[PDB]
């Protein structure tokens, strides 16, 4: 469902992941949470074009890709962490031509350049772990 979807969330992306297409994830980080992930995925159990992994322990926002069975290099740099314990967040993820463009609460969070080149192949949004979702628009 679009409203209060229970985690783990599986929502399929109509026509594949198109360019110009924005996904909205509004949610809540529990105080007793350590890790959650947002996965843009080729098939229900395949390649992860974009893996996004807020980790509360060290307060990192880990971006990576899982391609051909292996994790590439992590990108960690941010100017802010909206996923602090007990915080609500409003994420806007836009699939661009050369990058994903990611905003949290209206503030730019990260860009992640496509490594899975043909980003169209992505057909599965996957959210898992320590997060409470209030609204998910694909
Ligand atoms: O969903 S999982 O693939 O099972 O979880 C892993 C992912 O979040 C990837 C993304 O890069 O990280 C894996 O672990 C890392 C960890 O970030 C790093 O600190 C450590 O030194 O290397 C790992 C790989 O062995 C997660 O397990």
């Amino acid at each position: 469902p679009t409203f209060n979807p229970p985690v783990p969330y599986f929502g399929r992306l109509q026509g594949g992941l198109t360019a110009r297409r924005t996904i909205i994830i509004k949610g809540y980080v529990p105080p007793t949470g350590k890790s959650f992930a947002i996965n843009f995925k080729v098939g229900s159990s395949g390649d992860i074009a974009l893996h996004i992994n807020p980790r509360m322990g060290n307060g990192t926002v880990v971006r990576n890709s899982l391609l051909n069975g292996s994790w590439g290099s992590e990108e960690k740099k941010i100017t802010h962490n909206p996923f602090g314990p007990g915080q609500f967040f409003d994420l806007s993820i836009r699939c661009g031509l050369d990058r994903f463009k990611v905003y949290a609460n209206g503030q730019h969070l990260f860009d992640f350049a496509h490594r899975l080149s043909a980003f169209q192949r992505v057909d599965t949004l996957e959210i898992q772990g320590d997060v409470t979702l209030s609204y998910v628009q694909i």
